């Protein structure tokens, strides 16, 4: 078997007090610790997830009754271990996916489905040859329809913005405040509706001290926000998502604990205390959150990431509760392996 | 600060019971979880270590009274996250380093220093265009002088051999027995002297069940060896090294425990029970062991790898003890970060 810390739960079928003896799955055609991007349709009718296959291609898992896997970027297009982040607007007919080339330049993939067409092509961001810090992660938002913002870590470790819209093409945007940890995970969200202008932008990242911090664009340009988590694990995955609950934006910020469990902090008329959403230890690796508002005004959340041993998980917050059924999305060949919980020496 | 499990020690200066409050170093120009290859001179006079920088270049650390860092392969030569493994013979004037290209093909770098020469150049393996499983690790041995063997994981997850020698160039060798875990770490050693023919080859790897296993080559062919560790952490780093102690080959096999501490199994007139060499938790990432025999017949060992938060460590076994001082080798810019031990929720 493989050994796992006895005090941690490897899956939803682990013993209540930790891992004893169980079977878990290794999907070996998913890149180990793959990046994830995602977007659920605002109607909730279908789901998009993007990930990196072991061969380095970028693939898509789309749920519509069942999951369907396809390839969106051929092997050779993306850095092995590229970050990923996605946009969806129109309200839901135009997709952009951002990634890094093997030369650490910002790249853009476009998927347009307006009017029943289907066009897939490289975006113009590639032309700017934006060289980023090699460990940079990526975030992005859209507003006013096709006004786009891409956030990355520049070569001096500051967070940086690139802008698109208004017929201007891609142009360098702001340099953001703060002192980001080299290699920090980052996640940016727009609190206002996809077709609204101005946007209300928030970004989440880890600083050089290990704390978590917030970028705010509201009025008067970029400022550091009130969200402060004094300590978090080194290079903790971070993903945030926002949708209106009872007619006010509900920001959800997710990161990992030292036990590799998912911690959530909500901003909804103020920040609420961080709390663990479940006690199952995921692989310490990129996560991706998305959300939508139901007709009744409540907000559903989906989180994707890597579960033990190497599977793509889907965690579901629906009608106010995290469901205990945590699904896995198969992306290729798999082997089952026995897992035994082992105590410290 | 950054949070770390309170029950684990992040450094030699951590409290005896685990981490309380301390400072640790982030070398952000070392690729996070870099692969490592290494070779100490058979005289013990100097040391070589190879690693991947954050920018994807392959670099070398050389010790001869002091550590000196150099770049041996420019960005673009190696897969981001490439495995690495090294050879040294002549007795000590001929070096090879094996790695993967961004297209997952075996590559070979050569460094020849016979007679005061100083020639770095690409080896002939590159031209064979040998495509391997994208998550393959690498091992290698040399014998009879320049008879070389490179071990890798093929696309069907079997361990495979490529051979060089006898004026034949690089040719496909054997397919090895057993059922290797996809992406297993692998480490191969030659128990006989560098100029001796035949060799006595051992390889260590993890199987599809999570056990650790042994490949054996002796005159007559390959077989599965009697070394069996029934359970180990999933995708545990593995590195082995052999040198004669009192004229008998002393194999040292290293892997990581569930606490990310280094476990050692020695073969020397039989296998000795596995034992933890120290209680300091390393980053669960590639390690690299090397060894030499002193004039008095005793065997020194060096282990390189990633220590918290992201630094290149050197552990030293010398005159029969693991030294309490664990060194760090700076490879670029660094920031100090406060670390606090945190208990489970």
């Amino acid at each position: 078997p493989v050994e796992f810390p006895k005090s941690l739960r490897a899956s939803s079928h682990s013993s209540e007090g930790g891992t004893t003896k169980e079977e878990d799955i290794y999907g070996y055609e998913l890149l180990y610790r793959s990046a994830f991007a995602s977007y659920i349709a605002p109607t909730g009718a279908w789901n998009l997830v993007w990930f990196q296959a072991a061969d380095g291609s970028i693939k898509q898992a789309r749920w519509y009754g069942e999951w369907v896997i396809s390839t969106v970027l051929a092997p050779g297009k993306a850095l092995q271990g590229t970050p990923l982040t996605a946009l969806l607007w129109g309200p839901q007919d135009t997709v952009r996916l951002y990634y890094l080339s093997p030369q650490f330049e910002l790249q853009e993939w476009c998927w347009d489905t307006k009017n029943g067409a289907d066009n897939k092509y490289d975006g113009a961001l590639n032309a700017a040859k934006v060289k980023v810090a090699p460990y940079s992660k990526l975030g992005a938002v859209s507003f006013g329809g096709a006004n786009l913002r891409v956030y990355y870590q520049g070569t001096n470790n500051k967070l940086e913005e690139y802008t698109f819209g208004g017929g201007q093409g891609w142009k360098k945007g702001a340099t953001l405040p703060g002192d980001p940890l080299p290699g920090t995970y980052i996640s940016f969200v727009n609190r206002n509706k996809w077709d609204a202008n101005p946007p209300s932008i928030r970004g989440y990242f880890q600083t050089v001290t290990g704390s978590l911090a917030e970028q705010v664009w509201e009025t008067g340009g970029w400022r550091i926000g009130q969200f402060v988590i004094p300590a978090a694990p080194f290079l903790t995955p971070i993903s945030a998502t926002v949708s209106p609950e009872k007619d006010f934006p509900k920001i959800h910020v997710y990161w990992l604990s030292v036990e590799s469990t998912i911690i959530e902090s909500v901003n909804w008329h103020g920040w609420k205390a961080p709390k663990q959403i479940d006690n199952i230890s995921v692989v310490k690796a990129d996560i991706s959150a998305t959300s939508f508002t139901r007709d009744d005004g409540t907000v559903d959340v989906r989180i994707y990431g890597t579960a033990q041993l190497n599977v793509l998980f889907e965690r579901i917050f629906r009608y106010g509760v995290w469901e205990e059924k945590i699904h896995s999305i198969s992306v290729g060949k798999e082997i089952p392996i026995e897992v035994v919980g082992v105590a410290a020496a």
